[PDB]
């Protein structure tokens, strides 16, 4: 038995992709995801109550490697009361502040890098802009799990348009190895080639 | 003024976008600060004096918590194409098999009304819904939910056997408190932010 983890941000999108891989490509092992914080995920792997992760950064930690699995691009979500509603794509320095949503686990790192609610859950805010009142962003992944009705209220970003890079994190010091290498290459399996080689126009 | 109003994941994605737009209205000039938080958490945090009140899932409680009521809410299923409880327009409450079932662990009022009234840990409400859309597995979900989903999502829920199960969302503060005189404000308004049929008990309704 080998336990996985995920982060709430990728967690949602990912796994109802993966899990039929897990069936098929490997065959029965007692196989379970494990939704968990970013900072926790990482002090889990080293601690050993959990084998392996897949986060949203690189480790930077002694004791952990961090190999590449698929980059995800941000997109935005803009409320259909919004002037941006407007335009076909997000200006990087055309938003306003007192709207948007945001979660100081790898969400906020990336997007208030340039930029009365915290704590928050990825479906809430999407909910809030599905209402008619803010803007959140999202993973790439995710747009396409969107009814055609919530699918028409996503806005591309503009080039150069910033991405965040799925990895799956691990142990240095760690036994099975062939698994490793196993679990990457489904992985990266799970999610499609187009997102795999970063094109022109992504800067992180 | 800087009331901070506390809610459960599993109303906060639900009850908030309704009272947002009128939150922003009747208690004007009021710096809010909304935070997702577990029960346990939530009355821990009553305590300790960081926020004043907590929309939850039970009754409070424990000594020095006071809790008025707000709202029933009923649980319905979420039964993904492929189970076989999509023929059935009801969920027998005993037909179904714990090997394709999801839910929010052994914790928090998703799992602890229903455990009680019955591989994926640490779980989270979001990815259970969109995993059954995806075609593998069944989870429970509150009724509120049902009436943000579109017609695609809304054409697989199969609601429960009479009597149908309802938890209680209460809004719990501790009693050593100045502004009794918003409080209420507050537990009138967020009854009014919602629906009307769900402030009585209907017929066919438990818990």
């Amino acid at each position: 038995r080998l336990n996985i983890a995920v982060l709430p941000t990728i967690a949602p999108y990912l796994l109802p992709r993966v899990f039929p891989i897990w069936k098929k490509e490997l065959a029965g092992l007692e196989i379970h995801v494990s939704e968990m914080q970013t900072s926790r995920c990482l002090a889990s792997l080293l601690s050993g109550e959990i084998d392996m992760a897949i986060i949203a950064s690189k480790a930077e930690t002694e004791g952990l490697e961090d190999d590449l699995l698929y980059y995800e691009e941000f997109l935005g979500y803009v409320s259909r009361c919004e002037p941006l509603f407007e335009q076909d794509v997000i200006r990087t320095t055309e938003v306003n502040p007192h709207r948007l949503w945001l979660l100081g686990h790898c969400f906020r790192d990336q997007l208030v890098r340039f930029c009365a609610y915290s704590g928050g859950s990825m479906e809430a805010f999407m909910r809030l802009v599905e209402s008619g009142q803010g803007i959140t962003f999202i993973p790439q992944l995710t747009v396409e799990q969107l009814s055609p009705s919530q699918k028409e209220l996503v806005r591309p970003f503009g080039m150069p348009r910033p991405v965040r890079e799925v990895r799956l994190a691990v142990r240095q010091d760690y036994s099975r190895r062939k698994l490793r290498e196993q679990l990457i290459g489904l992985l990266r399996s799970a999610v499609p080639s187009d997102m795999h080689k970063l094109q022109t126009g992504q800067h992180l």
